[PDB]
Formats: C-alpha cells, structure tokens, sequence
C-alpha cells in the first residue's frame, strides 16, 4: 500500500557496466510475516539482509548493446542481478535527498530484448538510501 | 507482458448489489505451468474454469454506504468476492465491443476502506466475454 519507494532517474549496474539510463521507477519492500516494520527500519537502520521486494520501472534509452547484451543471456536461458542506483523521490523530505540501490533487481531478459508496454517488472532481493545528495547543493 | 486484458468503464457486483462505478482496470491472465495458451481460448472457446489472475484498477466513484460496508467487512476480517463487469477496450476489435466479467475479483478490504493511490490490486478467479453490445 503506502509501504512503496520510488525515485527519479537512475542508472543500473551490471557488475560495473552502466547499462541503462532507467527514469522513474518504483518497488514495493514486501511486508512478511513475522516482521513488524521492515522498510522503516532500514532507511534508518541496522536489520535484516532482507527489504527483498517486487517492483516496477520505466526505462529512458536502449543502448543496442545492452539489448543484444539481454538476448544473448535469455539465449542461454538466465537472468541477470543488475544492480540499479537511483535518486530517490520521497516528496516528505524527512530529510533531503539520498541515492537509493536496489541490489538485485531482476528482469525478465526477453521482456527487456523487447524493448526494441515500458513499465516494466523487475525484483530487488534488497533496497538501500547509503549517501544524501550534492551536498551544500 | 502482452498477455494482458482490460477494460474500459465498469462495474462490480456484489452478490447483487452494484457497489462501485469502477473506471479504467487491467487484468493479467496468469500463464503458469502445463497450459500452452489460457487466455486466447476462453475469449473464444471452452476451458478449464482457470484464466484465474491478478490485475490492477481504479474506482470512479466511492459511496459511504459502501466504504462503511467494506469495514463491516475488514472488521470480520475477511476479504469479499466481488464480479466485476465492465466493457472490453480491446482496440484490435478483432469483432467488436464485448463486456468482459471478471469472476471473484477480490480485494483488500481495508485498501478500499482507505479510499476516503487509485490503482487499487485484485485477484479475480476467472474472467470472460460472454456477450457483445
């Protein structure tokens, strides 16, 4: 419900390579069984490994690359953890702006070879806001 | 992905009573396991009683009495099933314009108590296109 995250643009990481200026975007930390506030207690926090979650995103530009990259990983069949570090658009401001990462996030390869709708579904295995932002500015 | 389905102006009843003129919502035949093609014959064609899914949709408008009744609801801590029955936007018009229902669509309660984002999920069972306009 209102247990979302969601930022302005951003830009995911395979293993070190930028390989996609993806816009606005938007997960959901799943809210499990036994664990009272998981997200709250990780913006701000020392917990669980967890924050795992489902989500969704749009994406700006299609480097040829990148999709010939996706095709030849759906050909042997697998998808890739790319890592996407974004700035993150909480309105509240409960204090300014920080860059958010969501390690593992995970797509279908063909549904990103086919991006040549947008939104599409990908899933974190774990968020994170580690630094603010332009500081002074 | 292109599996999807949705529908323009609706309605969802329950068990009778119309209870929220529900505009723009989007379904998703869900593929899973042994079925080659699900959706593609239920539209047209008899199945098993699966074409169960997941989907999306926003409400129109909210009457009190129903927000007050999905309480009631949450209250027993138990989640409604409601039929959605709209119209068919499929711009392909393959034939025409059919209503499109959506068995056991099923919400949160208190996610519709909380009405008074948009884009509220549900869970149908089934869903069909049983006649035209």
């Amino acid at each position: 419900a209102q247990n979302t995250i969601s930022g302005k643009e951003g830009r995911l990481f395979l293993d070190g390579e930028e390989m996609a200026h993806i816009k606005t975007f938007e997960a959901n930390v799943e809210k499990n069984k036994s664990e009272v506030n998981i997200m709250g207690r990780r913006m701000t926090g020392h917990k669980t490994t967890g924050a795992n979650g489902t989500g969704t995103a749009t994406f700006y530009k299609v480097t040829s690359k990148f999709v010939l990259l996706m095709m030849d990983y759906v050909k042997k069949g697998s998808d890739p953890y790319f890592t996407l570090q974004a700035v993150l658009d909480d309105q509240s401001s409960g204090r300014g702006t920080e860059r958010v990462t969501l390690y593992d996030v995970n797509f279908d390869s063909a549904k990103i070879a086919s991006l040549d709708e947008e939104e599409v579904p990908f899933t974190f295995e774990d968020f994170d806001v580690p630094e603010k932002l332009s500081d002074t500015f």
